[PDB]
């Protein structure tokens, strides 16, 4: 074993092992397990960057230090150098005789415990040479007999794949759940390790920089657990401090340097890591009101809800907001969503829910179950969000979706996250969810019977309440009802459409001047309360685009030119010569 | 033991992947009597998988012991547990391990959890 295992107690004695910070109950449970006559091999199961191996070293520390009960005190914990044993490759030869010599030494020394890091190498495998397969068979009886004790270390995903697949181990090993440490513990870990970073980079860190690395990393870096993400921030700040200021060589790293690395590590703007886009938010109300006309209460309701979330009033685990838009057709319920994402400078992730009417949508949005082609995808939704954690997410015409999509939505609205079918998860805390529906467009054309007409309209919202059950509705921030467009709005609508026509004409060298009377005339011709603005587009196309097309192709506007439109007393469009 | 685990490749890949194929004809002739070992869900997928074994083995339904039987198995081994841990358990403690475990262990059967 002398060239196969490392005496961890010796590392603790020489200084290879540092004292563990916190984790008192983790060490106590490992010893409670080791002392059992059945199922006495503890396994540390967790996630990368939480101290799983630091804890096993930490136990050797306490065994040496004298911080454990006399039963454990002075026992010896050794790690297993898997690489050294596998290196025997040519082969065994010495692989098997030395492994057996190890077991004989350990069997004889019942005061010996092995620590096996990266336990999934052997358990559920052993495939590294195959030598670990019968090595496991020669370990199992000694774990059972109480001759050899083993402390393992793996992750949750491997645990299920390696230990839950073998009854012999299910009956021999005890899982211990290892979570990340606290903010204070993380700072203590960094300060414990710190001289190793300062010496490496020829930098020094302030106390504040260390605290900031831990807290800023939590706020913006959502990829890892605290020990490592905060350490990476410290190391990255160290690395840039020794790199960037070639002409200045500032030696001390402060919180300002931490903010710059957190912004880059976290993929967020260098401004946003600290200073918010207060002006972007202040200007949403006006920028959106200048694009979609007539929906003033709707724009404000959306804008205010976003601001409250951005002001920090709400829950940190939830999406930025969740709103269902509804109303008559041709009113801008999708147009405003598109403009929202532009106004905020945020990429729009868009799904047409009419493409998910079947029972085969889960397999696309979440990912196919393992064994199915497409299980390899993280889900179209999951992947879009992971790539773009800051996003406006639009689910167009949600009422057409197969009902299973609602379970996906309910989970996200409650926890801010969606896992894939492989282990990754999307973080929706930075996206805005907008769903639209046309349930509320249902209406009639029939009037009352009598000489004097009266308004016989029904109560809007009933069409939503009957489709979307309370579980869904009660999790929305709101339902924004959009109204019908008025005639004043139509005049504004005509103007934006005339502008679009001019842009197309500029490309051909043609200048179009429509008179005010002509505009008032078109506005009247296209007004239809029940069809929103879509008829205005038709009216403009029919009255202006049509004769222009003939001239552009066959006549006077081939080489560019001047076009104007006057209104006749006869209500004709007196188009201009050229 | 764990006959449902050799259905893949014998002890491990690279060994007797055909161990089952060698066993089928000896069982059919009755050369070696074989005692199988499967679980409730494993049986329906391991023996029913191949008629050459499904039609050879007889199914015995094994269920857990009762509260007093759990106490009896603890008492059977009690001297060992006491010797093993240099402790003594009261009669009440043994009964409590069983009587209380059924209210808290929930998912694993009682016979082992009361012992744990
Ligand atoms: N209130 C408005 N002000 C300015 N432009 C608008 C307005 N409403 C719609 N538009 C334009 O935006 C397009 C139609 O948009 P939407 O009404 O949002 O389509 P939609 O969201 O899919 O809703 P429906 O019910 O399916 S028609 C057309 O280009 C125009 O009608
Ligand atoms: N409270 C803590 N104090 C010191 N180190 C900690 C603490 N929590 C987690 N760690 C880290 O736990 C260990 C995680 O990595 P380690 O155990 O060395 O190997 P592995 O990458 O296989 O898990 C590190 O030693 C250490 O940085």
């Amino acid at each position: 074993m002398e060239n196969f295992t490392t005496n961890l107690n010796q590392l603790a004695r020489v200084g290879g092992i540092d004292p563990l910070i916190g984790r008192e109950k983790e060490l106590e449970r490992a010893i409670q397990v080791l002392c059992r006559r059945r199922k006495n091999n503890p396994l540390l199961v967790g996630e990368s960057g939480v101290g799983k191996t630091a804890i096993a070293e930490g136990l050797a520390w306490r065994i040496v230090q004298g911080d454990v009960p006399e039963v454990m005190a002075d026992c010896t914990i050794y790690s297993l150098d898997i690489g050294s044993l596998l290196a025997g490759t040519k082969y065994r030869g010495d692989f098997e005789k030395r492994f057996k010599a190890l077991l004989k030494q350990l069997e004889q020394d019942t005061n010996s415990i092995l620590f096996i890091d990266e336990i999934h190498t052997i358990i559920g495998a052993g495939a590294a040479s195959g030598g670990q397969v019968d090595a496991a068979n020669l370990i199992k009886p000694l774990l059972s007999s109480g001759k050899i004790r083993v402390i393992g270390s793996t992750t949750y995903q491997e645990f299920s794949n390696i230990f839950e697949k073998d009854r012999a181990l299910a009956r021999r090993f005890q899982k211990i759940d290892i979570t990340e440490p606290s903010i204070e513990e993380t700072v203590q870990i960094i300060n414990g390790l710190k001289p190793k970073y300062e010496a490496h980079h020829d930098v020094r860190y302030t106390a504040k920089a260390v605290r900031a690395a831990v807290e800023l990393a939590v706020k913006y870096i959502n990829d890892r657990h605290l020990p490592d993400k905060a350490i990476d921030v410290i190391d990255e700040a160290g690395a840039r401090a020794r790199l960037m200021p070639v002409s200045k060589r500032k030696k001390t790293v402060n919180v300002a340097d931490i903010e710059s690395v957190v912004a880059r590590i976290a993929r967020i703007p260098e401004k946003s890591v600290s200073q918010s886009d207060r002006d972007t938010l202040k200007n949403l109300g006006d920028r959106l009101k200048m694009l979609v006309f007539g929906q003033d209460k709707a724009i404000e309701a959306l804008t205010e809800a976003i601001k409250m979330a951005r002001a920090g009033l709400g829950h940190e685990h939830k999406p930025v907001g969740s709103f269902l838009f509804a109303g008559p057709t041709g009113v801008g319920k999708t147009e405003v969503t598109v403009q929202l994402s532009k106004a905020l400078g945020i990429e729009l992730l868009r799904f047409d829910m009419s493409e998910y009417m079947e029972r085969h949508t889960v397999s696309r949005l979440i990912g196919a179950p393992p064994g199915y082609v497409g299980f390899d995808q993280g889900g179209l939704l999951t992947d879009a969000v992971i790539k773009h954690p800051h996003a406006v997410l639009l689910l167009d015409e949600i009422e057409k979706a197969h009902p299973d999509v609602f379970n996906i939505l309910l989970q996200v609205m409650d926890n801010g996250t969606l896992t894939d079918n492989n282990g990754r998860k999307a973080d929706f805390r930075n996206v805005v969810l907008v769903m639209t529906t046309n349930a509320g467009v249902r209406e009639t054309e029939r009037k009352s019977i009598g000489l004097i007409h009266q308004d016989n309209s029904t109560d809007a919202m009933e069409e939503i309440k009957k489709i979307f059950t309370p579980e869904f509705r009660n999790r929305l921030d709101n339902i924004i009802w959009f109204d019908h467009l008025s005639t004043d709005v139509i005049h504004q609508v005509v103007d934006k459409f005339i502008v679009e026509l001019q842009v197309q004409l500029d490309q051909k060298g043609v200048s179009l001047e429509v008179s005010q009377e002509a505009r008032n005339w078109l506005a009247e011709k296209g007004y239809d309360r029940a069809m929103g603005a879509r008829p205005m587009a038709r009216v403009i196309q029919d009255n202006l685009k049509k004769p222009l097309a003939n001239e552009l192709l066959f006549g006077s506007l081939v080489d560019g030119g001047q076009v104007t439109v006057a209104l006749d007393k006869e209500k004709n469009e007196l188009t201009y010569g050229f």
